[PDB]
């Protein structure tokens, strides 16, 4: 198979012509000729012109008194902000178009929902090499790699300051979208509706989200425990969730993600969401006295996945970015420009997202440290502390450093293996493809990748060949941008995949993103002034400070 | 419910505050005032510079020595059709909104694809009027309209002189996205793919797709009878088909769609359409002799799909018009405009499209006659004649007109009321709402309606109030356009759902719409150049002549 090289630059399609020869498609690349390499004159002049984006990181990370300027000038920040979303989401494909099963277009690879898309086609099955021409005819072993450069030793902090109410945030948020099908496959996902609709909160299905509703006022059950409200078992609405035996069936609380049981930190963010509904229903009710559960309950849940997308834009991503400039999440920034209203999770997105190493080796809550045996599955914990504790708590608790290398924690080892072995079940083509996929120049070395000579020296012994290195692996062992938490390719990589998948929401869209849509101004506002702070003032007892870096 | 009487104009949203007020959303409507029905400065110009409908059709229907001049200029001819598609699909919703159970934006009506979407909400269910406020109690008898305004008398021909070849392309070709689920009721669809995915071919699912398929150069199952290939039996396929007990398993052929066993006439279409497959395939093969049957099976279907939206804009769409003006194919027209790449099959859409009097009275094959008694189910016809007969036969015999009323045969007689019943059941908003809905004047009295006297009277007993007439009763009474099949109610609304559905398809997305994704060149081509015509002449023996037109 000819394109086992991956032949075709610049997005050009590759396509088998014969046996021995193959045809790069250059259509709207900028680019022609036999490998789409040689640019047209704009793509030239584009090019020349273009900064590099750590160029561009430097000055919206420096310059504060300027972007003071910029911030408030709502004419220049909305254009900024516009063009942020416009130039970032280019770089997905949309509709979809591969997937692990797919190489080429197909109706199958488009239609199957079931299918988490690709962003770069898999590579081909009868390659000379697993990822091509590129490396030895086998990978290094996984476990190997995980020992050597992954594995922690001593804790590495965020520099951004990214506390643990930043990491459950980003567990708890993606996993509404990352919702991996393990009975079928790595490649398969059980999250067809692809994007923020928070099914992790009222359920994938209709018959799940009918369990877990309380069919009063609107409102999703729940338990009162010390005064405070909480989620309900699985024995009074009967949605299944994942607990070990020893959980007592009183405490198997009951969300609309299976797998929210796992730890207390979920748990937090599963009760304080529940706590929003509800209480966007008491809202709702005083405006619409004549509304019935139905219209109650489906409303508030629009109204909850805007805020969802206000909070993800203007306190998580602009945390992660550490930019001067105010993110904004404005729907209307988009309606003069060309733009699809529709999104499909990439299944690289979901491995670049594993951010293991934001875990610390002990999570302490008040005065008590809990080591990974006391702290999985024990919901008691939360009942002994309240919400309330916890927030306080975690604002206050640093998180760890993504890029940079070993820095994840020995308890999850084996769940770094497994993202490594997935994404070569799953044929994932090289690290500096997909960089190139993002319009990063490609690593031409070890050293240039780490920065460093240490872990450069493992990686060489490993893979030999630097286009042979893996996504996953070298995500993590990236050298950090300054005083970063990531590396560059997981920003430039991450951003489109983020921004699309928030902004390609249907609520965004022009027929859907006005104050009818959520029962009036005052539905309307609850998501325009939302945020992370008053999500935990309005939901948990005392009204705690909280964000998503530790004071 | 205040909003009963649908008191928001020019597409503004209605939505009750408290028990005995409403609140119109005139947001981005070009309106504003309590009923959004104060034109904006901008929307006054427009509205006074827009020609009617009408005067638009006589221009095009016009003027024909003009029009082969701008036929011949790409720039003009393109600049026209661009305008065509994205002015007409900026009536339809995209993502869609309502359904049959919310009259309100939600996300259960939004992401549940068993729904057929809706272009108006559903009337309240408290309502005064089964519509709203006009019309009496209780809506006329169902079949006392049926008899009276659409029952035949005597056949009508189609002035535009639209045969058996279209009527029998027109059920075959939209029965792949309108498959009402009457398991469930009429306001869900089985064809989830909600567009032009060619599953009346194929099959919804990947388990009937695979036993239709042969897994051999990526070809369809198929039986030589009398020399000529015919799809493969239930027998052969275990691919269920609704036939009934009295069928020999011979003559049980098996196709993409269940239902098609019904009538020869669609039988005829799945054999051309799966002749064309199958020559595909071979036409792949010597283009890619190193190709596997998988991505000989893909390729072919994408290119089908593009072949069949090639046909259904300018065969099919070009005669229906009578558009002097050469409608065109070309997914390049819009890679400037804002558009949406994505479909929801709307009921309202299912509902106009019921051409039940483009029937005879009988069905002439070659020097036979056959009634409804002997035709339906009859496959024995088809392998009697053979397809080559029945193409020159179906060419040759003049179809009903679908607009002036009273035309519809007595056989199809109960499907008509069918129509009229499950409008109501979906609580259809009136024909004058629907004519609101797409920037149209409504009619003020009955005359206006229908252009005549005795069914104008008609409708005025059965009804009352012109408000209270109903939307498929209507459509088939219009006065039709100048020696035209329809009027002009049925064009303005049908020509939105017609190109959104078509435009819409991912294949038509630049991503996809590339010569590699259909094989090369070649493959491409044969989209590009593909032409009822040579869709017979190449699958059917001896090319005969054909047309949706008669001679
Ligand atoms: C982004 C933040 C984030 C955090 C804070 C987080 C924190 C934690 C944590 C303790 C707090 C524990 C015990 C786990 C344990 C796991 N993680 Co996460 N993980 C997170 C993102 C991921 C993602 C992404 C996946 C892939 C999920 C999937 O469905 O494939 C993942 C998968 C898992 C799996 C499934 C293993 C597999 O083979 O797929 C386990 C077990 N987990 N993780
Ligand atoms: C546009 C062309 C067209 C033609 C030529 C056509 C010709 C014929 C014909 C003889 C040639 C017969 C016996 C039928 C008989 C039927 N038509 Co059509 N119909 C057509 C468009 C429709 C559409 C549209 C529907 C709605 C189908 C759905 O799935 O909801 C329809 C539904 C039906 C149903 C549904 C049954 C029910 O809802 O109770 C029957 C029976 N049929 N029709
Ligand atoms: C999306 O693609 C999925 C994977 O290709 C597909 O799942 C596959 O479905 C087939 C047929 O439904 C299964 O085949 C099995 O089915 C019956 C079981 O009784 C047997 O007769 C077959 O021989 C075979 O055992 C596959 O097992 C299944 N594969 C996986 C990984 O789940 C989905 O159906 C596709 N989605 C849609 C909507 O079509
Ligand atoms: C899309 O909307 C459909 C209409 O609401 C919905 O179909 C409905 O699905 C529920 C299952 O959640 C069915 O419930 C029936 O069966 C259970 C079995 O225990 C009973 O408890 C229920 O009382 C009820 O009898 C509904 O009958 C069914 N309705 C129809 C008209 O088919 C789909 O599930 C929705 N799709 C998705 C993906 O959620
Ligand atoms: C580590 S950094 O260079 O400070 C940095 C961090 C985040 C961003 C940004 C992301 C992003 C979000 C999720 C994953 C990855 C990136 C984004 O959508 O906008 C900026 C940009 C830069
Ligand atoms: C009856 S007529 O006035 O000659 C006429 C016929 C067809 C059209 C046109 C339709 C259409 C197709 C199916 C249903 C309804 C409209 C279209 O999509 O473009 C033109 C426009 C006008
Ligand atoms: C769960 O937490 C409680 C404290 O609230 C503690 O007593 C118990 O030991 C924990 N469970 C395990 C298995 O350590
Ligand atoms: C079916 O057609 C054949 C001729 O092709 C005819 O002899 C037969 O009677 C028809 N069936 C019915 C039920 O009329
Ligand atoms: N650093
Ligand atoms: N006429």
């Amino acid at each position: 198979n000819p394109c086992c090289s991956h032949p075709c630059q610049n997005r050009g399609v590759c396509m088998s012509v014969g046996f021995d020869q193959y045809k790069c498609d250059c259509t709207r690349t900028g680019f022609y000729g036999e490998n789409c390499s040689t640019p047209e004159f704009l793509t030239r002049i584009k090019l020349f012109l273009k900064p590099t984006p750590n160029t561009v990181h430097y000055i919206l990370t420096h310059f504060k008194g300027f972007w003071n300027v910029v911030n408030n000038i709502p004419f220049l920040r909305n254009a900024i902000m516009s063009y942020v979303l416009t130039s970032r989401s280019h770089l997905i494909d949309s509709p979809p178009t591969y997937n692990a099963d797919y190489g080429y277009k197909s109706w199958e690879a488009f239609s199957n929902l079931s299918y988490y898309t690709r962003a770069l086609p898999p590579v081909p099955d009868d390659c000379p090499t697993p990822l091509g021409v590129k490396g030895k005819k086998q990978l290094p072993d996984s476990n190997e790699i995980v020992e050597k450069l992954l594995l922690r030793r001593k804790f590495i902090p965020d520099p951004q300051g990214s506390n643990m109410m930043f990491a459950f945030f980003a567990q708890h948020f993606t996993h509404q979208f990352f919702k991996t099908d393990h009975k079928r496959g790595p490649a398969f996902t059980n999250g067809l509706g692809h994007g923020v609709d928070l099914n992790h909160i009222y359920g994938e299905t209709l018959a799940r989200q009918r369990k877990l509703r309380l069919f009063k006022d609107g409102k999703m059950k729940y338990q009162i425990i010390d005064g405070e409200m909480y989620p309900p078992t699985v024995k009074d609405t009967q949605a299944e969730m994942i607990y070990p035996p020893q959980v007592p069936e009183h405490l198997r609380f009951a969300v609309g993600q299976e797998v929210f049981g796992l730890v207390p930190g979920l748990m937090m963010y599963a009760t304080i969401w529940l706590r929003e509904h509800n209480r966007v229903c008491d809202v709702l009710k005083q405006e619409h006295p004549e509304w019935g559960d139905e219209q109650l309950f489906q409303t508030s849940r629009l109204i909850l996945i805007g805020e969802t997308i206000k909070i993800v834009i203007e306190d998580y991503v602009n945390h992660l970015s550490g930019y001067h400039f105010k993110l904004k999440f404005d729907p209307e920034l988009l309606f003069n420009k060309q733009f699809q209203y529709q999104n499909r999770i990439a299944a690289e997105f979901n491995t670049l997202y594993h951010w293991h190493p934001l875990l610390p080796d002990t999570f302490q809550i008040h005065d008590q440290k809990y080591n990974y045996q006391q702290f999985i599955y024990n919901n008691s914990i939360l009942l002994e502390h309240g919400i309330t504790q916890f927030v306080e708590s975690f604002t206050r608790q640093i998180a760890g450093r993504v890029a940079g290398g070993r820095n994840v924690p020995p308890a999850v080892q084996k769940v770094s293996q497994a993202s490594i072995d997935q994404s070569r079940q799953m044929k994932y083509q090289s690290f500096n493809e997909y960089r190139k996929r993002f319009m990063l120049k490609p690593y031409e070395s070890f050293e240039e990748l780490t920065g460093e000579k240490e872990m450069s020296a493992e990686l060489e012994a490993l893979y030999g060949d630097i286009d042979a290195v893996e996504l996953y692996p070298a995500l993590l062992v990236e050298k950090p941008r300054p005083d970063a938490i990531f590396g560059e390719t997981m920003v430039e990589v991450g951003a489109p995949f983020s921004l699309k998948g928030l902004m390609g929401n249907v609520i965004c869209s022009p027929a859907y993103w006005k104050p009818s849509t959520f029962g009036g101004e005052v539905g309307f506002q609850i998501i325009n002034t939302a945020s992370i702070q008053s999500l935990i003032c309005n939901n948990v007892k005392g009204c705690p400070f909280t964000s998503f870096s530790v004071p």
